[PDB]
């Protein structure tokens, strides 16, 4: 038994029109998220946290621009594939915690469904998955409504 | 024995006049912190880290706007209550680490008293509580003196 | 056996001309990093994460402005000294994960050499050291090319 820590961080800019996808959940909003991907900043930060704990340790690094298959690419696919590769190295899940940093939209109603998705994608109990949100009280690029940031931490177990 | 990780992040804007309260400590400063609460960004980030490790996992989520009891609400009360609920789920403390992000005021002289407070409120040794500060070298909303940010991580143990 | 968590965060502003030093690696770039030090924001964030896990828990706190010895001070020296002191308290390394937040320059080619340096300086295997990079998609002070930020987490073991 041995435990390993990981940390992830991601940002996307608002652009065009909604909805956005956060933690796998389609959330109504006036603006959309600019990206190659989903624009799922929650699942990107989480993915990086998991890869970092297993020392693998980018999504850039274990997917270099394939591009495409990949416009509106499903970030849940990225998450599950990253997870397969982490498990092949012998790791199992301790727990994850995710912090969405956004002035808006309101994340709280969608968090239980985010957790369902993440727990499915990682093959764990929901009690191993926490998600929260915070505003930056109108400060910074998140505060001015210019984009959304997310942080994530992960704990991994190896037999 | 099982260990669990949590992460917290908070921001408050400066507004009106001092002092501010950070980690429970009254710190002299030209501006105050705008909020419902203390405006304790250190103890809010910590509280979220502890709740996230126990998967509980917002302060919004286990206190929805009561509001009030709550103008100038004591963030130490929030911390202790969050802690009671975490312990009722069977968790004990591993350790916590807190990073205050502020251009000013200087946090270093007040850190030992912050640690006394936090350790009391969590019923642990002081060696289980670390607090630090950093500036952003005049960059961003913290750098321009517009507000204060804080990050926190926590490790939890379950029997 | 007991595990301990730490978190670090650092920022430096661009100023004058390159190169910069990140994770010990000299990276060509049009601007340099303003500081007393290296300006190594990666190794500063890491150092703080390690000190925070051992509750020690600033680089300000266990080096107050000596200043100098210290213009263009080698951040790897700071890292190794912080590490000596952490080991003297009885801690050994679990693992570390580092997240460089920069719009530019590109970090990916230099990451393997960063890991060599960090692993040498901490006397561990390279599999215990992860480093990644992310942009903020043109948002915030990192996005406008005004500076570089870095986050780090660390897991410590005590016999
Ligand atoms: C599996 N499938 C189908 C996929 C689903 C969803 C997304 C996929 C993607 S992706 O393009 O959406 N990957 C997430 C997008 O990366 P990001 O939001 O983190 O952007 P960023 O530019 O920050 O990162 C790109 C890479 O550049 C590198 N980088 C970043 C900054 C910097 N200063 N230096 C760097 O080297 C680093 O390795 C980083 O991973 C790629 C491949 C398969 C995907
Ligand atoms: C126990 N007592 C008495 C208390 C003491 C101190 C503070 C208390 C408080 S509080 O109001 O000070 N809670 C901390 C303030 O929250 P915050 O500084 O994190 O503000 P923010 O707006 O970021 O968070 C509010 C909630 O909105 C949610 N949110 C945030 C952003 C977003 N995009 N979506 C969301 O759903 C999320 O759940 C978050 O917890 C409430 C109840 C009892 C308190
Ligand atoms: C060992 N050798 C030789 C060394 C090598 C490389 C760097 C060294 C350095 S250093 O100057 O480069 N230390 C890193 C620079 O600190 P920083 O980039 O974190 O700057 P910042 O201003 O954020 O931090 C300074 C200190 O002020 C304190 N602080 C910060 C903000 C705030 N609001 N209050 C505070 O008290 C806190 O303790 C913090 O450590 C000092 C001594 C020996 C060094
Ligand atoms: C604590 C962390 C993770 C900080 C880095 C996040 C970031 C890119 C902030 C940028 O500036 P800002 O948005 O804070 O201020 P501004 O955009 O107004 O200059
Ligand atoms: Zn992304
Ligand atoms: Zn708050
Ligand atoms: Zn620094």
């Amino acid at each position: 038994l041995e435990m390993r820590i990981g940390h992830g961080f991601d940002v996307h800019a608002f652009g065009g029109e909604g909805p956005i996808i956060i933690g796998g959940v389609r959330i109504p909003y006036e603006k959309g998220l600019l990206a190659h991907s989903d624009g799922d900043v929650a699942l990107h930060a989480l993915t990086d946290a998991l890869l970092g704990a297993a020392a693998l340790g980018d999504i850039g690094k274990l997917f270099p621009d394939t591009d495409p298959a990949f416009k509106g690419a499903d970030s849940r696919e990225l998450l599950r594939e990253a997870w397969r590769r982490i498990q092949a190295k012998g790791y199992t899940l301790g727990n994850v915690d995710v912090t969405i940093i956004a002035q808006a939209p309101k994340m709280l109603p969608h968090i239980p469904q985010m957790r369902v998705f993440i727990a499915e994608d990682l093959g764990c109990h929901m009690d191993d998955v926490n998600v929260k949100a915070t505003t930056t009280e109108k400060l910074g690029f998140t505060g001015r409504g210019e984009g959304i940031a997310c942080e994530a931490v992960a704990l991994l177990i190896k037999a």
